DNA sequence: CATCTG
DNA sequence: CAGATG
């Protein structure tokens, strides 16, 4: 990476402003600076050179000068050592504990995981679950286990109603060797964009997965989105599998394949595909593909009955998920 | 964005 | 309801 040193530095500062300082404008500035510099074609040799770029001002140019001159940034050295900053970063590794909660805890003298365990009364349900499975949630899920999880999800869903359509997306669908979690997209022909959100569609799937002891905990659960915890079964006297994060999203049938395309990624691929769509006079988002008029007017959602339909509209050869790296 | 907390 | 969270 041509200016990876500089962009790494800026990103670290961005995260500091967001997680510790809770200063949104500095976070934004650092992020924008990193993004612009990342696209810059030349090896930056001074803060002055970088300052010519949009989003790079006096303060960022100063830090670039120091990094190029000394190979380090004192501010970042101070931050890494700082007790309060380190405690915040640690606490925000617990699912449910964001920058706000972390600040509150650290102010109260809660600085470590053991401190949290001794103060579980101060945690909401989500935070308690995040703490309980802190280790498991930071583990990668081997494809082998994702396939076992998929086998349970698909078969239990089908058991509830053969008309359900369930698709495990994310990098897993692109053939990834490991996943961070399981993202399931669910739909049913009886659920479309215009009709009232039917509560039981999602609930019945969640209920069945709980019944067979696959889903173990619930972080959040509404009419269209479930966030929770699952665990593969084990035989008596064999070590248990780790607990894993799983999301299940109920999506309108008429928006399902657009949703599938979006949540399958990758991000780069999505960016490229949406770009080519615009060229062909189409606009693609998470929900729909619509014709785009020369005046900028967006047409009504085009009918989509498969991912291939989307590729066809924009005159693209269908791309298997495993070929959607970019 | 969808959901939760207090 | 605002603020927070993934
Ligand atoms: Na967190
Ligand atoms: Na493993
Ligand atoms: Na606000």
């Amino acid at each position: 990476t041509l200016n990876g040193g500089i962009t790494d530095m800026l990103t670290e500062l961005a995260n500091f402003e967001k997680n510790v300082s809770q200063a949104i404008h500095k976070y934004n500035a650092y992020r924008k600076a990193a993004s612009v510099i990342a696209k810059y074609p030349h090896k930056i040799k001074s803060g002055a050179e970088a300052k010519k770029l949009p989003g790079v001002g006096t303060k960022i140019a100063e830090k670039i000068d120091e990094f190029l001159a000394t190979g380090k940034l004192r501010k970042l050295e101070k931050i890494r050592q700082d007790d309060t900053s380190s405690s915040i970063n640690l606490l925000t590794r617990v699912s449910g504990i964001g920058p706000s909660a972390a600040r509150k805890f650290v102010d109260e003298g809660i600085k470590t995981l053991e401190d949290l365990r001794k103060n579980e009364d101060k945690l909401n349900h989500h935070q308690r679950i995040g703490l309980k499975y802190f280790g498991d949630f930071e583990k990668r899920i081997p494809r082998e286990e994702m396939l076992q999880m998929q086998d349970i999800v698909l078969n239990e869903v089908k058991k509830v109603d053969s008309e359900y359509i369930a698709t495990v997306c994310g990098s897993f669908r692109r053939g990834a060797e490991s996943s961070g979690d399981m993202d399931v997209l669910l739909t049913h022909p009886s659920f479309t964009s215009e009709s009232t959100k039917q509560p039981k569609l999602l609930h019945q799937v969640v209920e069945q997965l709980q019944k067979v002891h696959f889903i173990t905990d619930t972080l959040s659960k509404g009419k269209t989105k479930f966030m929770g915890v699952c665990q593969l079964p084990s035989k008596n006297d064999e070590k248990e599998y780790p607990h894993r994060r799983i999301d299940i999203r109920l999506i309108p049938k008429d928006q399902y394949y657009c949703g599938m395309l979006y949540f399958t990624g990758s991000d780069i691929f999505n960016k490229n595909m949406r770009a080519h769509a615009l060229e062909k006079g189409f606009t693609i988002n998470e929900y729909t593909i619509r014709p785009l008029g020369v005046t900028g007017v967006a047409g009504e959602p085009l009918p989509v009955d498969s991912e291939k339909d989307i590729f066809d509209y924009i005159q693209w050869k269908y791309r298997e998920p495993k070929d959607r790296s970019e």
